[PDB]
């Protein structure tokens, strides 16, 4: 404990302040650093809770580890789209079949990570709060923030990254069994509710790729953002290639691709769209795209989870993760780690019409739904989707 209390005395008497409430109210601290960013930027400052997450989140980064290391906590099965129980409470065995079918939907996906998190540097025993049947075992790399404190003593950490289970073990603790599922850390580059931070990235990495284009894919790309998109997605959305050729807009969507693939995304890039209801097979009067009702949400799930979303059109999506005018009511977020090296513009480097710090990728892009989440805005429940684009 003397320990927790050496790095305690590192801290600001601000980020003390907001550690001393984070002890009384854990809970709706941690809920409300993963959801955040999700808002408009005017409701991200009105927030009762935000300037003691942006103090919190400053504490953690006061103390850097020096060279990787292990965590242990607690995971629900539902976090990595197992929406299932592995085991009853009450129950002390884990089947091997149930084992199987846990490593079969986690296997060869990537699961982004998000806001704080207890963890401990020891794998939990007897004597200790083990609610779930998964004990996540989590390699943290060098220069992860890490804020051991005492309460009456824990290790506090901010989740913003993303995570592959290499392996899974069944342990008994207690004479319970659990799932430890060993796991790794994936890095992406993510502005979340940052879109100043996320336009320099932008600007800096894209003002110079208008020059590098030829006239036909500069005036292809132009004619595209002025509001020939329109027209071009519409055309591939309805199989139009095939159904009603038209080689003009082919021309154009060659071009066009081709213009992505000048300058490939040159890190793992996190971006976010507002998805119309549309482009899950839904209508805005579809009862099933009312996610108030909780079947909805199971409905959804069943059918997106672990499955590939297909765009025949160019998707547009932005750095930043807030809410906007533009799609206020959309109710669907499409949260994409783009990896390093896929075909992707930001478009918004071109000053004009550019649509509102813009990532542009190619069509006929495929993203597997990893994961799917819910949260609240206003009384109206919305989707966040991470996904991840699929070479």
């Amino acid at each position: 404990r003397k320990e927790a209390e050496r790095i305690e005395q590192k801290l600001e008497r601000s980020e003390k302040e907001a550690l001393e409430s984070y002890k009384k109210d854990s809970v709706e601290i941690s809920k409300y650093s993963q959801t955040r960013n999700y808002f408009y930027d005017y409701q991200i400052e009105a927030n009762s809770r935000e300037k003691e997450y942006k103090e919190l989140r400053n504490a953690i980064s006061k103390n850097k580890i020096d060279k990787p290391m292990y965590v242990y906590y607690f995971e629900s099965p539902e976090k990595f789209a197992f929406n299932k129980v592995i085991r009853t409470e009450n129950q002390n065995e884990i089947s091997l079949e149930k084992f199987n079918e846990f490593k079969e939907t986690i296997q060869n996906k990537l699961f982004k990570q998000d806001g704080f998190k207890d963890i401990s540097l020891y794998e939990p025993g007897k004597g200790d709060e083990k609610p779930t049947p998964l004990l996540m075992h989590l390699k943290l790399p060098r220069n992860t923030g890490m804020l051991p404190y005492t309460n009456t003593v824990s290790t506090l950490i901010e989740q913003g990254y993303s995570i592959k289970i290499d392996k899974i073990v069944r342990i008994v603790i207690d004479g319970k069994h659990y799932i430890k599922a060993e796991a790794s850390v994936v890095s992406s580059l993510d502005f979340k509710d940052d879109v100043s931070k996320g336009d320099s990235w932008g600007k800096a990495n894209y003002n110079d790729w208008s020059n590098k284009l030829t006239p036909n894919e500069l005036a292809d790309v132009n004619d595209y953002m002025r509001g020939g998109y329109t027209a071009i997605n519409n055309y591939l959305i309805s199989n139009g290639p095939v159904n009603n050729p038209n080689p003009e807009l082919d021309s154009k969507i060659t071009n066009i691709e081709n213009a992505l693939k000048r300058e490939p995304i040159p890190t793992n890039l996190t971006v976010y769209r507002r998805s119309g209801p549309q482009e899950f097979g839904l209508t805005l009067t579809s009862p099933e795209y009312d996610f108030n009702k909780l079947e909805n949400i199971d409905a959804f799930k069943s059918k997106w989870e672990g499955q590939a979303l297909s765009y025949p059109n160019f998707i547009s999506t932005s750095i930043g993760s807030v809410n906007m005018s533009a799609f206020a009511k959309r109710k669907i977020v499409l949260r994409i780690t783009i990896p390093k090296g896929s075909p992707g513009a930001y478009l918004s480097a071109i000053p004009g019409y550019a649509g509102e710090y813009e990532v542009l990728l190619n069509h006929g892009s495929k993203f597997k739904i990893n994961k799917i989440d819910s949260y609240k805005d206003g009384t109206i429940t919305k989707l966040i989707v991470d996904a991840t684009l699929i070479p």
